[PDB]
């Protein structure tokens, strides 16, 4: 239990040691074990893998990722496969409840994210809290395991965590990088004829789509069917339907994969590629850091990604997907280059990834100081400097500035001992950034004075996150929708701050320059557009109808859905801790409605993990209005309902599931819930 | 199963035949059975009696009375002991759900209330619906039983109900009357010497307390202790404490009973009297129609009750309490008179009660027409006249006026067939009078545009009933409280319509004359005062603090509490049916908080019938925050918690309950709830 930090190339079973360590620790010490993954998709995949691997040893695995949380108390859990942000929140709650001793280990995957990133600083704060608590209160307290690619300063990380060091460059399928600069058709024919898959990485979504289209066209001109038809049918019966370009590309063993698709379409395509049904997959940079999707040959369109040379870490994790362990002998990663791009390509071929920074006046430092002070682990400046010493920044005088910032804004109170007042405790529990918590407090307080209960829009405006630009707003369509809005929605629009003058300015004149800090008035109108999108979402309108009405594709709609669900949960916890009972009561429902995009009636019916928003409606419209009512039903009835040996329905982390046993599992899990 | 209507003097076991019939029908047909009582106190007493009687025969008895409702679905019930209005609502819901065939019989007690009364018309419409649905679809489907005093037109009632007729004047303790030679002291001395109790009836509250005072003083000057001390201690530990006058009146076997007291104090006094602990009880007119409280000698202070001769029905039910069946030989009811009051006294001594009216443009007819049309039992004018014929008024052309009234106000839609739109269905389900439902709709709709969620005052203003004058508002104190009000409450005050000008007018100038219909603005300020009282009630402040702060006594506070609880439940059902999900969500909690006068935290902890608002807090402050937590606890722990072989705590329908075994039932019923 002396911690550990090791690195190794992916596609070499590098997580096996971690799984072994969690198994041994959980079985011996009978203590919990977090498993921090960077992204929600890989987190879900790991959660399902661990569930399958440990279901036979009486180990409960259920993670805190995305907008979801385990249906059972954390006490019952044995392994929690959470994400970075939600793992930080979990550790904050454990510290708050003075039950940190339940934790036995914190396994962190993809530790290289500690460096430059908007979520790495959360990992740094999490690990710093682990180290500080472990050292202040002691051999076998809390083990930390790390993972990453080749890290230039991996030994620095091990020293910071006071852990071992193991670095090895060994992969069963030795990769053969080769840059080369007619013959394209011959190359495609000879690559496909070898009975191996190909993974292309293109910079643009549109260019990925078009390149997949031309490859499918060339395969058609130069020209298993049953399994490909099965995949096509699976794609057909989805809420977003089937994409026409994807329709004409899929049945030729060619497809595309980008953030524009929906999570279900991406999952279907990834599964088809994994089984070999899809031979060529044109993905984007997002898939590079996504699920484990090995390919015999990887190809990179151009090092220019988004008007800039491709990142070295991104390129490394792209080439890491070249080679199948068990069935393939060697792997190839081609990077086509041009006369002008030859220098950039040669630069990318050589050189390892850059060293890991710390990303620590800065909001990260304000957050860390708030976490320690509110958690009751560093109340005096004498020891807070010790926490600073524990940070990765130290191991590689802003505290006084940050502590004043918290006293200036009434996050903490001085007495020289420091304490939180109400917003310090409510800000930490909600896992909201202290910078945005002031605006959230001001907006929620203003809402409770004049709330509009006519519709769901005023509640949506308060749970709409504007921390990132999910889509480029088409202001002409927004103005048309505005002039077509009801009076009930226009009341909330005027209440929040939306003005027809600004909309008119944007409709014809160019987007107003937000050169001044007082011009958060632009954020209000973007937030109202987003809240209208969310209202259409939770009103259970189809994704395509939203896309036509608003211009946001289905992938962006789903991303906004997840962001709004997480933000609604966070705001609900904030209101609960602040003692706003009516606001919390109104916001409590919206987290699940936004997670699934359903109506109030289906909220109870979606507690069954095996029930989409569309599958909840067809069962609800039939007459099953409750999970208990589901438990009392024959399998044949639900099967005929779903209809109105072929694997046609898709569910996350599925198996050889068709509509026959899908009905069987719906009732079986309904019984389990009761 | 041919219905029945019988009459007999009270104290003659008139309910024995009804109990026999309900037992027979429930055991044979295995169908439900309603037991309609006029008042909540007598309804509770009858519910407990039926529970004790039929627990051993596997018959579940649970009543819909007051602000309470059974914790189990009506399907599981075997007998429902409901009140007139809640039985009417129950039958309306059964008609709406097309399950009136579930009933087996409807036993009605105190049928004479059908005449002049504000609640008899509900009984009339209830029985009219029963007999109409019986005749339309077959006459042995739902047996009806009746009870009353000597009705001059009992045969007419039986003919209306097409039922049998039995009228007997039999009482084992015959009542005597003879004038024989302030001549009250010797009367009291000789009545108390022979070891008998006395029940005095007085026309007011203050004079009742004063007469109790003088009687106790005389007994003290002219002179079981353990049981009286037990009663005194029971009165001691109550939320309202012990009355400064009752404290010195009780030890001498003398007490008083009026609406000013709390329900618990009235229950304690009644129980003490029934056991013989209290030898003299000065009650008021309310006790006349209350629980069964026999007394050897009844006395009536004066026929003038509230500036008018005592009612004949009221006098008959007063003298009905003269004579104990089983221990007494004869009973007497003295009516002291004066030279001027001799004529009124002799007039009231002779003569039976007046004939029963029907109390049917009138709001009762609008309600009946709405009930039949919305229930789907009379949708065409051809049959609605059949319903009119089925009424008691017919058996002893306004429909067209009422039907237009409902169409004018959009309660129903004509097509010639009639249907409800949304307010017709929402008005019937909520059991709200259609006359007040328009104001309720207008007020709720206005609230959902500018709701104030800072506090509970805006929710309270919408669940505050102003159907009766519960107290005389002291406007100087109200203006002072207004001056000291926070800004958050003043915001809702201005939103609802409260004005400083009107309060200033009332503070100094005489009460403004509401001679015009547009002066419902006076009702707004009374409603706001009542809503402030309710806010302090649900904030869990003591009754005495509210009385000092507002001037309303504890009895009036409790009456307003029950009225507001019932109205909150009704408004919640109204909002649910109208599709106002946020309003319903906000109003859902408040019914229980008003029923018990507790905070949000104790709502789950009061699900145990053996937990007051003070006992919920005492257990809650200790650490029991849930019924499940209460179940998992040793009896001795809860016993010591309550303490911080003597019966000192009081619960409704109690037995020889001591604190030692009181904690035993708290955990026992806590387990039963789970
Ligand atoms: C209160 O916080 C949440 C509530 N609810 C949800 C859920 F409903 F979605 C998610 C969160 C959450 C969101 C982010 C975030 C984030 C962004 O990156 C994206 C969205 O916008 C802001 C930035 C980070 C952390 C949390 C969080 O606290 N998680 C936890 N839940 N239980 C816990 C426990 C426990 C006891 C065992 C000890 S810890
Ligand atoms: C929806 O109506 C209520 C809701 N909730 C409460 C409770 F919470 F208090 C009480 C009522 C209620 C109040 C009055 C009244 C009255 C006033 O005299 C006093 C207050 O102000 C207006 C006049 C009259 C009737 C009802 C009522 O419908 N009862 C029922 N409940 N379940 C039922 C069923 C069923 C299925 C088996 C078939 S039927």
């Amino acid at each position: 239990g002396k911690n550990l930090v090791y690195s190794a190339p992916t596609s070499a079973g590098k997580t096996l040691v971690a799984e072994l360590l969690i198994l041994k620790r959980v079985l011996e010490m009978r203590k919990k074990a977090l498993f921090i993954l960077p992204f929600v998709s890989v987190a879900k995949e790991k959660k399902y893998y661990l569930q399958s691997l440990f279901q036979e040893v009486g180990i409960k695995v259920d993670g805190y990722m995305g907008s979801t949380s385990p249906s059972r108390h954390f006490s019952s859990l044995d392994i929690a496969v959470c994400t970075i942000e939600r793992a930080n929140g979990l550790i904050n709650r454990l510290i708050e409840e003075n039950k940190m001793d339940l934790l036995g280990m914190v396994v962190v995957d993809e530790l290289h994210m500690l460096g430059d990133s908007h979520r790495g600083y959360l990992l740094e704060l999490l690990l710093t809290k682990i180290c500080y608590i472990t050292r202040k209160s002691a051999s076998n307290a809390v083990q930390i395991v790390g993972m990453s690619a080749t890290l230039p300063n991996l030994e620095l990380v091990a020293s910071w965590l006071n852990a071992e060091l193991y670095h090895t460059d060994f992969r069963p399928v030795p990769l053969l990088e080769s840059v080369k600069v007619d013959h394209v058709v011959s190359l495609c024919y000879e690559t496909i004829c070898d009975n191996h898959s190909v993974l292309l990485f293109c910079p643009s979504k549109k260019w990925c789509e078009k390149l997949a289209d031309i490859i499918a066209r060339e395969f058609y001109n130069l020209h298993e069917q049953k399994e490909l038809l099965e995949v096509m049918d699976q794609l057909r019966r989805l809420p977003s339907g089937l994409d026409s370009v994807l329709q004409k590309t899929v049945p030729w063993g060619v497809a595309f994969h980008h953030a524009g698709l929906t999570f279900e379409e991406r999952d279907i395509i990834e599964g088809a590629f994994r089984q070999g049904l899809i031979r060529v997959l044109a993905a984007t940079s997002t898939l590079s850091s996504g699920v484990n999707l090995p390919a015999r040959r990887v190809i990179i369109r151009t090092p220019i990604f988004g008007g800039r040379p491709l990142d070295i870490l991104t390129y490394k994790q792209m080439v890491g997907r070249a080679g199948r362990k068990g069935v393939d002998t060697v792997g190839e990663s081609i990077l086509i280059c041009k006369n002008s791009e030859k220098s950039k390509g040669i630069a990318l071929l050589q050189g390892s990834l850059k060293p890991v920074r710390s990303c620590l006046v800065t909001g990260s430092m304000i957050r860390a100081i708030l976490e320690i002070i509110v958690g009751g682990v560093a109340s005096t400046s004498q020891d807070m400097h010790t926490y600073a010493a524990c940070t990765f920044l130290a191991a590689s005088g802003a505290i006084e500035a940050c502590v004043m910032w918290l006293l200036e804004n009434e996050f903490i109170q001085s007495t020289k001992v420091y304490h939180p007042t109400h917003l310090g405790s409510a800000t930490l529990s909600s896992s909201l950034s202290p910078a945005d918590t002031l605006d959230i407090f001001a907006d929620l307080q203003r809402a409770m004075k004049g709330f509009v209960l006519e519709n769901d829009l005023h509640i949506l405006y308060l749970v709409t996150p504007m921390f990132e630009d999910w889509t480029t707003i088409d202001w002409y369509r927004f103005f048309c929708l505005w002039e077509k809005l009801p009076t009930s929605m226009k009341r909330v629009a005027e209440l929040v701050g939306v003005e027809e003058g600004f909309l008119a300015r944007c409709v014809k004149g160019k987007v107003v320059a937000r050169t001044e800090r007082q011009h958060r008035q632009m954020a209000i109108h973007k937030r109202f557009f987003t809240s209208l999108v969310l209202l259409d979402l939770i009103s259970e309108v189809p994704l395509r109808e939203i896309n036509q009405k608003y211009g946001c594709n289905r992938g962006q709609i789903q991303s906004l859905q997840q962001s709004a669900a997480v933000y609604a949960g966070m705001i609900t916890v904030f209101s609960n801790r602040l003692g706003w009972h009516n606001m919390e009561l109104l916001l409590s429902q919206f987290q699940k409605r936004l997670t699934f995009g359903i109506q109030r009636e289906l909220c109870d019916l979606v507690r069954v993990s095996l029930l989409n928003a569309q599958r909840a409606r067809v069962l609800y419209a039939s007459g099953f209005h409750t999970v208990a009512d589901l438990a009392r039903a024959n399998i044949v009835e639900v099967e005929v309902i779903l209809k109105n040996n072929m694997r046609t329905i898709w569910v996350t982390g599925r198996k050889g599931l068709t509509e026959r046993e899908a009905a069987a599992l719906i009732v079986e899990e309904a019984r389990m819930i009761l």
